[PDB]
Order: C-alpha cells, then sequence, then structure tokens
C-alpha cells in the first residue's frame, strides 16, 4: 500500500500547504500594525539600522563594503510589507536614507519587491519536482554621478547594493538574493530592537 | 532626539509582539494539529520514513546521527511532536515510537522527551537584567538492553542522537545545544517531513 500511502500524503500536503498560507495571512495581519508603530518610532532613532545590519552575523557582513558602510550611515529606516494578498511570503522591502553622496535625491527609497513562486522542473528520471524561486525585477538606482554600486558585471565579488540588481533568473549569478531576503525579511527586520539592543550593550561592555 | 522616549515606547511594543506571537503559535496549533495527526497514522504504513528523513533534514541533526544510532532508527516506526501546554504553546512533547528492537527493552518502545520554557532574565555586566528564553526539559532514563545504551556517560565523547533524551538545559557546562535542536525538530524537520522524504527519494548519486 505504498502507492495508496504516498497518494494520500500528496493529497494531505495540499492541505498542509492551505493552512500554512491561512496561518501567514493571520500573522501578517496582527504584525502589520505593530511593525508600522515600530517603523515611526525608528525613523528617528539615528544609525539604528547600520548598527542592526552590522550585528546581524555573516549574512550580511559578508558584502559589506566600508563604502557600503559610509552610505549606510545615511539609512533612516529598513521596512518589509507582505504587499500580496494571495501570497504572504512575497515583500517589498523599502530602504529610505537621508540625503547623501550616493543617491539623487529623487532617489532616496530604494524598493526591492521579491516573489516567491512554487515552480515544476524535470529531474533526470524524468519526473516533474517542487521548487521555490524568488524572483525580483532589477531596481534602477539614480546614483550622484561616479557613485555607482552595482557590479559592472558578475565576475567582480558583490557589495550589498548589488542586491538591487538581483533578479533571482540568472544560473550564472553569484549573488543569492533568495537567502538575503529571507534573511532581512523573517530575522532582521522581526529581531530589529534585539539585535541593536544587544549590540549596545555589547559594545559598552569593551 | 527623545531616545529615552523612543526606547520605552518600543519595549511597550515589544510586549505587544509577544502577545501577539502567543496567539499565532495557538492558531498555528489548532489547525495543524489534526492534519499531523492524519499524516502520523500514514506514516506509521512506510517502511523506514522517519530514517530518511532524520538524515535528510540537514546539518542540524545529521551531525548527531552515527552509523550505531541509524541501525536503530530504522526501527523508528512514527515521530510526533505535541504542543501539550494549552497557555503555552511553545511547550513540545516528543515521542519517538519504535517496532521491537535489539537496542530498546519491549517495555520502553516509545521515547517521549518534554521540553518546557521560562522567560526569565539575567544580569549582563552593567547590571541590567535582560530577558532571555530558556529550554528546559527533565533527563529521560532509557531502559536499553544489555550493551545497547546510547548514552555517553562524560563529555569527552561527542553528543549523539540519543544524548538528546539526557539533556535537560541546565548545566551550564554542556556543549550539547538541545535548544535549537528542539526548535529544528518540532519547526523545521517535523513539519517538513514528507518533503524531506520525498527529496531524499531523488537524490541521484555523486559519480
Amino acid at each position: 500500500e505504498a502507492a495508496q500511502a504516498f497518494e494520500n500524503l500528496a493529497n494531505l500536503e495540499q492541505e498542509f500547504g492551505k493552512a500554512e498560507i491561512e496561518i501567514l495571512k493571520k500573522q501578517n495581519e496582527l504584525f502589520q500594525p505593530l511593525f508600522e508603530q515600530r517603523r515611526d518610532i525608528l525613523k528617528t532613532i539615528n544609525n539604528f539600522w547600520v548598527v542592526v545590519l552590522e550585528a546581524a552575523g555573516d549574512e550580511i557582513s559578508q558584502y559589506i563594503t566600508p563604502e557600503d558602510s559610509v552610505l549606510l550611515e545615511k539609512l533612516e529606516n529598513i521596512y518589509v510589507e507582505r504587499f500580496n494578498e494571495k501570497e504572504p511570503r512575497d515583500v517589498r522591502i523599502s530602504l529610505t536614507f537621508q540625503p547623501n553622496e550616493y543617491l539623487q535625491d529623487d532617489n532616496l527609497t530604494l524598493v526591492k519587491e521579491v516573489r516567491m513562486k512554487e515552480e515544476k522542473a524535470k529531474d533526470d528520471e524524468g519526473l516533474e519536482k517542487k521548487i521555490t524561486k524568488y524572483t525580483s525585477q532589477p531596481v534602477d538606482i539614480h546614483w550622484k554621478p561616479g557613485k555607482s554600486m552595482f557590479r559592472k558585471n558578475k565576475k567582480l565579488p558583490p557589495n550589498f547594493f548589488d542586491y538591487f540588481q538581483w533578479t533571482g533568473e540568472e544560473e550564472d549569478d553569484d549573488f543569492d538574493g533568495a537567502t538575503l531576503t529571507i534573511f532581512l525579511a523573517e530575522d532582521l527586520f522581526p529581531n530589529a530592537v534585539k539585535y541593536f539592543t544587544e549590540a549596545m550593550t555589547e559594545e559598552a561592555s569593551d
């Protein structure tokens, strides 16, 4: 009865998937007003987000050059919105900057929209397999003259702002934007105050 | 400017996040528990389901699984994770049900680990309290057959998978991170078990 068991498991997986979306929607509906209120507070705390970004671990620091770091000193807020009603896992990530030497004033909010799609591809046996793909349109940033931080092309080591050019649509790119999206949306953004408070306690200890 | 007010307002908000999280965990348990129960009755019929899952779920588990562990786990018929404390959805009862085997006495074929939570405060070096979540658990005595105990007796041996049952979370000396394993089992391995099994069953050879 292996055949009947596995067919029943596949039916049940569909019900797990519907429950999961239901829970994610409920979670977003409860957390959304709290993240909005928190956003308005964090906007007043200078250098809050650069402290958080530098305390979050290798997942972020692997990308941060010290030129990244001086621009991030002007970062005023990170906000993560689950903007897609049918898919709670889609995120729109907004980085709001104060005026600075890298960005034109008309592009002080950098907005990245990442969409999550369950797709299918045949393996070497010939069977379809379910894969989760995160994809995103590239974001043109209106850099001030000579201050771009987009890679000329995809051999030079990536810095943090190359994320805005990551699309997820190239089995050629070395920049793992899916893992960075998940880290930003599920770890760094929800735990930001803890990261900041821990970094402050930690740095005054020395 | 006005940082004292900002950080006081953030602390009030953290309390509301905490209450929201508990509500979401309760809702999650009420939606998923009946599906985990139906799934449990199916999985008991599938040979080697859980040993394959344990070995395919990533380094967090496989760092503990030795070949002697693995032979016993072939007899594992089911893993179940129950959020048994209605007011604290994060407490878990993790049950491993075995078929008769050469390691466990027949009167001890279900291994039950209960892991509870303490939200507690500890002083940092300045003297301020900090909120920490601690997992703790009673040690579980297992009735091993002669010569087949899989408990280490001291800390020169690296812990193996069954050392989890002796982990208490109450010891500063410990190298065994049972809290991270508890969270992994309850939130990653158990909800995703069929996917892990199916991916293992579709793995290709290395040559």
